[PDB]
């Protein structure tokens, strides 16, 4: 698809230790990972503005961990990623910034492409824009008309294409929300309950008529765009298939964002459940809130990196708290983030350290266990520690374990 990121070199860290066992937002539970010789991932993209701030950066370094340990486990990987480009929070900073919608999508997206190489993240290997799967958007709403899953609103003007909440008998499994939650969430984050016509207020809209002052693309149901959830159901659908290990994104996308995307493509494709794992993560500003230019909590990662701060060290604060606890960026986190870095820097310049065999099986132990990071972190410290303190003969551990750190954590030392 579009043009994503250079990869950095990923060394190979002999043996192995356990297959990977994830949180799945739908079932509530810690389950096994246990993907095919080729693992697929369908990651949640940004919408192209607020450049990477730190929830964009905690969200796609968690999934950096799982792809990274996958590539430990001997498997290929299948990683697509799309961008939001068209999209009605994007208009609205557009409109605010005085800005083309376009010219501030290019930007905000290569802004996005650079701090992620920095980051040293692994890039999908198909990176797709919301504009570029009309086609596919339109071919899928095609057959949820024909099968009734989809209607037409009765609305000469804005002849709006909705889906059915009730089209699949097990919409609602993911999120797991009742009516009323549904309705307060749905409302607040992008849904239209209130509109006109519609047979249920949870009926999703799947194509936008056209709207003066607004963009339009063709299709047999008339001139208009794509609603948001149908944009990464189809991209995820055409790309990887139904044999979807892991779909991910931020937090609040658990609803409705996930719960109607698996609906559609489940409605499609007769399967019961789109992904085999849902993974939610991200992270709130000083606030409380997501971050953004309008709260005047926005961190971005291009910031840090102005101020002198290692990209590492950004990786290493991110990776001090678990991805499903509430975490928060701070002096304090930055403070710590650098003094670990320079402390495993230390330890892994040294002429000759202790056996590394436990540590990095034990690395490799807590990040197959729902990604221990901190607990990851914590035997690495104690590592580092015992090299530093009390010393060792082996002259290939210190390169060893800065190797692991640099293939399983995504960290330069
Ligand atoms: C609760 O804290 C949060 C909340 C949200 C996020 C986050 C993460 C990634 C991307 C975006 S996003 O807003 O840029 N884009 C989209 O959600 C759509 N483009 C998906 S298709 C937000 C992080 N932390
Ligand atoms: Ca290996
Ligand atoms: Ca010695
Ligand atoms: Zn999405």
């Amino acid at each position: 698809g579009m043009q994503s990121w250079s990869a950095p070199a990923i060394p190979v860290v002999p043996g192995r230790g356990p297959a990977l066992r994830l949180f799945d937002s739908a079932d509530r539970q810690v389950r096994p990972v246990t993907p095919g010789p080729t693992a697929t991932m369908y990651v949640c993209g940004i919408t192209p503005y607020d450049a990477t701030h730190l929830g964009h950066a905690a969200t796609y370094l968690t999934f950096d961990l799982v792809h990274r340990l996958w590539l430990d486990a001997g498997h290929t990987v299948q990683y697509v990623q799309n961008v939001t480009d068209v999209d009605d929070p994007l208009f609205e900073r557009a409109e605010r910034d005085g800005i083309d919608w376009r010219t501030l999508g290019d930007r905000e997206t290569q802004l996005f492409r650079e701090d992620m190489a920095a980051l040293r993240v692994l890039p999908p290997h198909d990176y797709v824009a919301a504009t570029d799967a009309i086609a596919e958007v339109v071919e899928m709403v095609e057959k949820l008309l024909a099968s009734g899953a989809a209607y037409i609103v009765e609305d000469a003007e804005y002849p709006d294409v909705y889906f059915r909440a009730d089209a699949t008998a097990q919409f609602g499994y993911e999120s797991g929300y009742d009516r009323d939650t549904m309705l307060t969430l749905f409302a607040e984050r992008g849904g239209d309950p209130d509109r006109p016509g519609k047979s249920d207020q949870l009926d999703a809209l799947l194509w936008r008529a056209e709207r003066p002052g607004e963009p339009s693309w063709p299709s047999p149901f008339g001139r208009g765009r794509p609603g948001w959830h149908v944009e990464c159901s189809a991209i995820a659908l055409t790309r990887i298939g139904t044999g979807l290990d892991i779909q991910g994104g931020g937090s609040d996308l658990i609803f409705p964002h996930h719960e109607y995307s698996a609906a559609h493509a489940e409605s499609v494709t007769g399967e019961r459940r789109f992904a085999r794992h849902y993974v939610h993560t991200g992270m709130i500003g000083w606030d409380g809130h997501k971050m953004s230019k309008s709260r005047g909590n926005l961190v971005l990662v291009s910031q840090l990196r102005a101020q002198g701060v290692d990209p590492s060290a950004i990786r290493l604060g991110l990776f001090s708290g678990h991805y499903r606890e509430d975490r928060f960026w701070s002096n304090e986190v930055l403070d710590e983030a650098n003094a670990r870095l320079a402390r495993w820097r230390s330890a892994t310049a040294l002429p000759e350290a202790p056996d590394a065999t436990d540590v990095i099986a034990r690395v490799r132990q807590y990040l197959a266990d729902d990604l221990d990071t901190p607990k990851a972190l914590a035997a690495l410290d104690g590592w580092c520690t015992d090299a530093l303190s009390y010393g060792g003969h082996d002259t290939e551990s210190p390169r060893l374990v800065a190797t692991t750190v640099d293939a399983l954590l995504g960290v330069d030392l």
